[PDB]
């Protein structure tokens, strides 16, 4: 039977079905009260699903130019067409080669480039800010939305949204690293996967797939959506109540300080977005600290809502294309104060 909602993280995580029922706000308030994320599956059913393929956006806008970031390494490849991206988003024989001539594993840095999305991409932005969910938080001008409203002595977001394209991470040395590393950010956010690309040539990496999940510590109801329905996994998240923020601090000054880095007592590794916590990590924080986190695998038509101050990491699985919005929200507005 179709039902409102059901419960993912054993119990720790409210994910919504239907992204367009006008009582969610009832169920949704209380768990982001609690400083929760939220899910809410099924947005790509609302989207006019031909304005968000990878030869699309080669063909309308494939001439501009565009850095890069390999994340196996961290290198960046500056001042290439953004069609050298866009033709190997899924097709492997397609894409550009690091030195050991292996397929780089590439993020799209900065694109559309600033506040420039709705400028460049008008019917893109309709498309997707009349179908979020949670309308009232969410909207530039929801009335739950106080980014409009705040005077100066708070920190207000960008104009957005923003895009978020990258391959997917393939072999096991891979599962150590990030998509986009351990960070916070001061306002709320929601997060759609737009599309998820399942790629060819060296198409049949999805056992190792699976043991990324596994091994990525998601729950036993999140393994029933591959195997029971046959839904396509996007991204692998970890993400941490805004309350563990210094915990983490202090694991990664050990951390650091074990691995001979010279670092003053007092630096922010989670600002510096130099880490990716893998499962040596992330049990050490279990473990030697107490803190438990949040391990959310992110499908094609899902929404991540992530409050304000929570930490949090992406390990993309497949090829993905992600839109975001920033918002401020009245339950989460003392983490953007610039005062005490
Ligand atoms: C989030 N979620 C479950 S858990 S099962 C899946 N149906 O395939 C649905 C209802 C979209
Ligand atoms: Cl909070
Ligand atoms: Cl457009
Ligand atoms: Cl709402
Ligand atoms: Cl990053
Ligand atoms: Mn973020």
């Amino acid at each position: 039977s179709m039902t409102s909602h059901s419960w993912l993280c054993d119990g720790r995580l409210l994910c919504l079905h239907d992204p367009s029922n006008k009582n969610n706000w009832k169920i949704f308030r209380e768990c982001w009260k609690q400083g929760q994320p939220v899910l809410v599956s099924g947005v790509h059913k609302k989207l006019k699903s031909e304005l968000w393929k990878p030869e699309a956006f080669s063909q309308e806008f494939g001439d501009q130019d565009v850095d890069l970031v390999n994340c196996r390494n961290c290198a960046i490849i500056s001042d290439v067409k953004v069609r050298d991206f866009w033709d190997g988003f899924e097709i492997i024989c397609k894409r550009l080669r690091s030195e050991d001539g292996q397929p780089m594993v590439l993020k799209l840095k900065d694109w559309p480039p600033g506040e420039d999305f709705r400028d460049m991409m008008p019917t893109r932005f309709e498309d997707l800010m009349e179908n979020l969910p949670l309308p009232e938080y969410t909207k530039r001008d929801g009335r739950l939305n106080l980014a409009s409203r705040l005077p100066s002595y708070f920190v207000r977001p960008d104009l957005g949204p923003k895009m978020y394209n990258a391959y997917g991470l393939i072999t096991a040395e891979d599962r150590r690293v990030g998509t986009t590393n351990l960070h916070l950010d001061v306002s709320d956010a929601v997060n759609v996967m737009v599309y998820v690309g399942i790629p060819i040539g060296e198409g049949a990496h999805d056992e190792e797939v699976l043991k990324t999940i596994d091994e990525g510590d998601a729950d036993e109801v999140t393994k029933e959506r591959i195997h029971d329905h046959k839904e396509k996994p996007g991204a692998l998240w970890h993400i941490y109540a805004a309350k563990d923020a210094e915990k983490i601090r202090e694991l990664l000054r050990k951390v650091g300080e074990e691995q001979g880095q010279e670092n003053p007592p007092d630096h922010d590794p989670i600002h510096d977005q130099s880490w990716y916590l893998d499962q040596t990590l992330r049990k050490r924080l279990y473990e030697e600290y107490g803190v438990q986190g949040w391990a959310i695998v992110q499908f094609l038509g899902d929404a991540v809502f992530i409050p304000a101050g929570a930490p949090h990491q992406v390990h993309n699985l497949y090829s993905c294309i992600k839109v975001a919005e920033d918002f401020v929200s009245p339950e989460h507005v003392k983490h953007c104060f610039r005062l005490t």
